[PDB]
């Protein structure tokens, strides 16, 4: 068959949420296992399966027999892979804080580590750019705020650490850098005394951040991450909306459910609300104390006749929304593409071949069948490469 059904695997994760993807989408749950990731890709821990005389196969395996084809030779000769997983996301308690290092360093760390596996930071030589778009309302943390915000939301906690008022004497790249290093360092009395002056500002401080702090608190009440919010951008997503997570850059998924394409790779450097051993100085230096404006979180996408695009300044992946009706529209590309029903109904066609996807739903689009025909009502996503 031209277009592939997609059969894709569910994470249990313990921090999944026991209902939305059944509200959302139907998917049956009878036991109320958590559920908190659903897996569109060719990843091999659990790759999804496509139907050939009715057996399934790995749609790992079904690429590898037939790269080029399936793949495009773009992608085949840069990647020799699948180059992105695509998830849905449903996080019913905050995650922890992640840097993901760029290219180089991602490599010269593999390659550091390789000497001596696998506790060791680099998994693989692979840098690691997302990109999250919100299908329920979405609170995330990202980026450094603005030094001149950080000031501000600091000040009712200058009590709490010699780091804080450290930074509020000269606030800069360096002493942010030092104080995100001494916050997640804090140990003992030290640490104790902190998160007494935190807990106290939050009976007195009303509204974001103080409220995020007050909602991870929750789950994370003693962990030095609770500081976080006042240093980084706290991001309440609405759907549709969407954010790329550079490299060298702390961010968190602390509340929603959320569309998330990534390049392939593991290395996740952790950053705080964690019980997990942290590298700090590793940290460090794969992190880029630089303020992102409030303005500039957001990915601006651009719309074209029915497909709106969201830039990546990546190559790894690309990912656009096509909105359907009646009249049938091309979607067409270069490479292998995920198709995903986000709400309504799509019928995709490819010459005599009907296949119909409602929310929830996925197909994959080898190269070689490029463009296949949509309508229908709601919209698609994709995700694919432009290469
Ligand atoms: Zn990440």
């Amino acid at each position: 068959a031209s277009m592939q059904k997609l059969i894709n695997s569910v994470q249990n994760y313990a921090w999944g949420s026991k209902t939305a993807l059944t509200e959302l989408y139907g998917i049956a749950n009878p036991q109320q296992q958590p559920m908190a990731e659903l897996w569109m890709g060719a990843h091999p821990k659990s790759s999804s399966r496509i139907t050939t005389n009715g057996e399934t196969v790995s749609l790992r395996d079904a690429i590898e027999k037939n790269k080029t084809a399936m793949l495009g030779e773009a992608v085949a000769n840069r990647f020799g892979e699948l180059p992105f997983l695509f998830k849905v996301l449903c996080a019913a308690q905050p995650l922890s804080i992640q840097v993901h290092p760029n290219k180089r360093n991602s490599e010269i760390g593999f390659a550091k580590e390789n000497a001596a596996p696998m506790e060791r930071n680099y998994k693989d030589p692979n840098h690691k750019p997302e990109l999250v778009f919100a299908l329920t309302p979405f609170l995330a943390m990202n980026a450094f705020r603005e030094f001149s915000d950080i000031v501000s939301l600091l000040q009712p906690v200058a009590g709490a650490h010699s780091a804080i008022a450290h930074f509020l004497q000269v606030p800069n790249a360096e002493r942010l850098s030092q104080l995100f290093a001494s916050l997640l360092n804090m140990q003992g009395e030290e640490k104790s005394r902190a998160l007494a002056v935190l807990k106290a500002a939050l009976n007195s401080q009303q509204g974001e951040p103080w409220q995020t702090i007050r909602v991870i608190s929750e789950y994370y009440p003693d962990d030095s991450g609770l500081f976080s919010p006042l240093l980084l951008n706290v991001v309440k997503l609405n759907p549709g909306e969407a954010m790329f997570l550079f490299a060298e850059t702390p961010h968190a998924y602390l509340q929603g459910v959320a569309l998330e394409v990534m390049a392939n790779s593991d290395n996740v450097l952790a950053a705080g609300l964690t019980p997990k051993y942290i590298d700090i100085p590793e940290l460090v230096a794969n992190v880029k104390f630089e303020p992102k404006p409030a303005g500039e979180l957001l990915t601006a996408p651009v719309k074209s006749g029915a497909e709106l695009d969201f830039p990546i300044p990546v190559d790894d992946f690309a990912f656009s929304l096509h909105d359907l009706a009646l009249q049938e529209t091309s979607i067409g590309q270069h490479s292998a593409a995920i198709l995903f029903c986000v709400e309504g109904e799509a019928v995709l066609r490819k010459d005599e071949q009907r296949l119909v996807l409602k929310p929830g739903e996925s197909a994959f689009i080898g190269a070689d069948e490029s463009p296949v025909n949509a309508s229908g009502t709601g919209r698609l996503a994709r995700v694919y490469n432009k290469l």
